[PDB]
């Protein structure tokens, strides 16, 4: 009957989250406010921070990758703004490409249906990605993120279209850009060179084929032997039809066999066990006095030149290479070398054309096949020149979005050149790959080992295929002339056409006439020149965002080279790469400075989910179920460097310290609810226990903030919650209950333990708002005394406070040492908890403790053992080296439950004394 004579100690904060219903509330308030736009106005910014945005494709709903990436961005973000400085974030769309075209491909499909005309294409592309950009953006904002979202960056913005093409123009006037005809990644599906990062390499299962190749009568009579056929090892029967030589390693002895076939010497014990030839070898010859002999096709009764490769390999085959330069790279280099035919009779859709017949490379029935389709029947047709037939199994190169195997044709393209000196703008000479070596290193990456895959992949890389035959892109607006048969790239010309792309959009590039695209001045010229029709590679488009961004708006929206950049693990192959090499030629340098790579969203077992896999798990649904608060909380209390496996197991973890850090702001709100605002303006006296709270805060703080500052945040949260748990709920709290709930609002103890709280919450505040924005906007607009206390309207006044400044401390007070009284109360603990369940007391309160260390704050001791009594009392419950146990010689109080009453059911003496205020 004292239970409502206690403080109160309320909030109207609530326990529970209800985060479906709240969140969109405060997402919809930022919008319709202006959250970001008044985070850059702060007025006392120090400081500049700009994080670039790569921009995801503007095709379809957003999945969780998507949200794990713009969550970390907003985390980033976020500390950086909390820090004090002006931030630049505008995100982006990559709207152009078959990231958006393929939808319009297959959806024509799927109508059956067809749109042949230019403009009305790009139109239905564009629309596409104007859909997507919009749906991608409030899928976006429900994340809780904030950046300059009503004024994003649109690869399709006319202004952009022309930055791009503006770009290709520095790397055209620098020398870079020009074209190469040899064998390339070509997609049949889209009729389409490709480049790497277009590529999905994927395990296919392919013919494997042991093929004899006849020497011709004269090489045998030079050779002095009666029998001998090369045999030459493939997996790709399709392209024997161009075959024109077959490579030997050179000086490297090969062995004849008695049945007569010509292999590797070292490569026949591997040969004759697979049964591609018999076991008895007769002669040894030099590869060296095989070159120029000749031999007969067996599919087609070609002459094949026997020639010498590079690095012919020996591990593999039989040490002889069908060797067919249309179709292969080294292959075409081979075939030049030797002033050999490149046979490519392949049309872009992957299928034989009439070059067959007119050079009599293979059957006419086999015009119009599909390459793969005619290999079944090319096999056969091998006859006894197939020696053995197996199935394999390799990692082969798929297109990126129709997901078909490629394959290589001979074609002429336009390259951005790696090992071609240029001039530097300080005025030396390098290569575009010297540069970018010389320029990765200057960038941090986090993790550092993400280095390591980027600088190997330029190390490794070939030119770059820029040239692309479809329509949904920014076209490589060069005129050709005719009177030369090379490029115009005078720069009134490149200038008159980047003027028009910037006003008009890229369409112009189709409708006009060339007089039309030319400037006055060369206009009665118009008839010596051509449009090359080809666009650009998508990734041209992405590589060029900071120039079309950060450059030419002037650091407007953020400064180039960028402070960090933050994206999956797969854009070292892709957006990172394409930066870092148009930045490369541009400024000689990277546009970025730190590079932050996240692991992907996989299964629960690891694996890439997909909706053929039925694995995929909804970001819509996630959400719904857990909050965006705890999505958000789940990305950075996790590895994410590496892959990331998605699982309700893992949520639940991460929904108890959601819940664990949400009762500890409701604990906190409640216990200072009802101080005193004036004690916001006076010190206070803190007592030992105070001071070592506050001390360890300190500590604590620096320790998150480090943290966070390498951007570990599990690393960052594991200490904040050990704090949150350990030092504040286990001790501190626990010890203070008494005061917050039986000692009037005046006593000056209590105060101070409130102005502790405060201090503690507004802590939690700071590291807490990047990652649990709502959460603590919703902790602001419930506590008018942290408000007053931070100065802060709501979320976005937040600072890094100095609490010692705050709570009036002073300068020179030497830290608590609580080393030896920690000691004592684990060891109490763990002998209060040996007599509990012996049933000889319920509660620390029922005991009294002697400490035989009379070194010790008697009263410190009671506070942090809740015990109801220190010194010597009667009956003996138990005695260990540092302490003996007693039963306290008083009542439990009726009201505060200590035993510290001399009378039955009679409050004590602090009890009395609060109940007659
Ligand atoms: C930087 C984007 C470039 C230019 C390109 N448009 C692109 O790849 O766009 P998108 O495919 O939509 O991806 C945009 C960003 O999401 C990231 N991402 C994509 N899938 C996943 C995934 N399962 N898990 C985690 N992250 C993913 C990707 O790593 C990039 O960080
Ligand atoms: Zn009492």
């Amino acid at each position: 009957e004292y239970k409502d004579t206690l403080n109160l100690n309320t909030t109207t904060f609530s326990m529970k989250g209800n985060l479906s219903v709240n969140e969109p509330k405060t997402y919809a308030k930022w919008q319709e406010q202006q959250a970001f736009k008044r985070m850059q106005a702060r007025k006392d910014n120090h400081g500049d921070f700009t994080l670039h945005d790569g921009p995801p494709y503007a095709n379809g709903h957003l999945h969780l990758g998507h949200a794990l990436n713009k969550i970390l961005k907003d985390i980033v973000v976020k500390r950086e703004y909390f820090k004090g400085k002006k931030i630049y974030y505008t995100p982006g769309w990559d709207c152009h490409g078959l990231p958006i075209e393929q939808q319009i491909l297959e959806r024509l499909e799927k109508e059956k249906t067809s749109l042949e005309n230019p403009t009305l294409f790009r139109e239905k592309c564009r629309d596409h990605a104007k859909k997507f950009l919009e749906i991608q953006k409030n899928e976006f904002l429900q994340l809780g993120v904030l950046g300059d979202f009503e004024d994003p960056y649109k690869t399709m913005d006319f202004k952009f279209e022309a930055s791009i093409y503006r770009a290709l123009v520095e790397v055209a006037k620098k020398g870079l850009l020009k074209e190469r005809h040899k064998p390339i990644y070509w997609s049949y599906a889209c009729e389409s060179a490709l480049a790497e990062a277009e590529v999905e390499y994927k395990m296919k299962k392919s013919p494997s084929i042991f093929v004899a190749f006849g020497l011709k009568k004269e090489s045998l009579e030079k050779l002095k032997v009666k029998k001998a056929s090369l045999v030459i090892w493939t997996t790709t029967p399709w392209t024997l039809y161009a075959n024109v030589a077959i490579a030997l390693k050179k000086d490297a002895v090969y062995a004849l066999t008695q049945k007569g076939y010509l292999v590797a010497k070292a490569l026949h014990e591997k040969l004759a066990a697979l049964g591609v030839v018999d076991n008895e070898i007769t002669h040894e010859f030099n590869s060296n006095d095989l070159e120029y002999l000749v031999a007969t096709n067996p599919l087609n009764q070609r002459d094949s030149l026997v020639a010498l490769g590079e690095h012919v390999g020996l591990e593999d085959g039989t040490g002889a290479v069908h060797t067919a330069p249309g179709h292969g790279e080294e292959d075409y280099y081979l075939g030049l070398r030797y002033n050999l035919e490149v046979l490519m009779s392949v049309d872009e859709k992957g299928c034989y054309d009439e070059g067959i017949i007119h050079n009599q490379l293979l059957d006419e029935s086999y015009l119009g096949e599909h390459v793969f389709k005619a290999q079944k029947r090319i096999i056969e047709q091998l006859g006894d020149s197939l020696l053995l037939e197996q199935e394999i199994e390799h990692s082969y190169p798929h297109c990126w979005r129709t997901h078909k195997p490629v394959i290589y044709r001979a074609t002429t393209q336009w390259f951005i050149l790696m090992d071609e000196p240029f001039i530097q703008n300080d005025g030396s000479q390098k290569t575009l790959r010297e540069v970018a070596l010389d320029a990765i290193e200057k960038v941090e990456f986090v993790p550092s080992s993400g280095k390591n895959r980027l600088k190997t992949m330029i190390e490794n890389r070939p030119d770059w295929c820029l040239s692309r035959q479809r329509k949904w892109g920014v076209p490589l607006a060069f005129f050709i002339d005719k009177r030369t048969n090379k490029p115009c790239f005078e720069s009134e010309v490149l200038e008159h056409v980047a003027n028009l792309f910037e006003k008009k959009g890229c369409d112009v590039w189709w409708e006009y006439s060339v007089k039309d695209l030319l400037p006055p001045s060369y206009q009665e010229d118009a008839k010596h020149y051509e449009k090359i029709m080809h666009i650009l590679d998508v990734w041209f488009d992405s590589g060029s965002t900071f120039k079309a961004v950060l450059e030419d708006y002037h650091g407007e929206k953020g400064q180039s080279p960028s402070d960090v950049i933050l994206e999956g693990s797969d854009q070292h192959r892709g957006w990172f790469q394409s930066s870092l090499l148009i930045g490369c030629v541009l400024n000689n340098q990277a546009p970025f400075k730190k590079v932050i790579t996240h692991g992907f969203i996989v299964d629960e077992k690891g694996e890439k989910m997909s909706k053929s896999k039925g694995n995929v798990v909804s970001l819509d649904k996630l959400l719904k179920t857990h909050g965006s608060d705890v999505v958000r909380l789940w990305v950075a209390f996790n590895d994410y460097q590496n892959d990331l496996r998605v699982s309700q197991t893992f949520f639940t973890q991460t929904e108890q310290h959601y819940k664990k850090f949400r009762n500890t702001l409701k604990f906190l709100l409640a216990n200072f609810s009802d101080m005193d605002l004036k004690n916001l303006e006076r010190p206070h006296n803190f007592s030992p226990l105070d001071h070592f709270m506050l001390e360890t805060l300190e500590t604590i703080s620096a320790g998150v903030n480090s943290a966070f500052e390498e951007h570990d945040f599990v690393k960052g949260l594991n200490i904040l919650m050990a704090f949150v748990t350990n030092e504040l709920s286990g001790i501190y709290l626990d010890a203070c209950k008494d005061s917050l709930y039986c000692d009037s609002k005046n006593n000056e103890k209590r105060q101070a333990i409130q102005m502790v709280l405060l201090a503690t919450a507004s802590k939690l505040c700071y590291f807490l708002a990047p990652i649990l924005t709502h959460t603590i906007e919703e902790v602001l607009e419930h506590s008018q005394a942290l408000r007053i206390f931070l100065q802060a309207k709501d979320v976005f006044d937040l600072k890094d406070i100095s609490v010692s400044e705050k709570l009036h401390l002073k300068e020179f007070k030497k830290p608590e040492n609580f080393e030896a009284v920690l000691a004592l109360r684990s060891a109490f603990n763990e002998e209060l908890d040996r007599l509990k369940k012996e049933g000889v007391i319920k509660n620390s309160l029922e005991c009294a403790i002697e400490v035989k260390e009379k070194a010790l704050d008697e009263n410190l001791v009671e506070e942090l053992l809740m015990v109801s009594f220190v010194g010597i009392a009667k009956e003996k419950l138990s005695e260990t080296p540092a302490f003996t146990l007693f039963k306290a010689p008083f009542y439990k109080c009726p009201r505060c439950w200590r035993f510290k009453s001399e009378l039955e059911n009679t409050p004590c003496k602090r009890c009395e004394q609060v109940l007659k205020e």
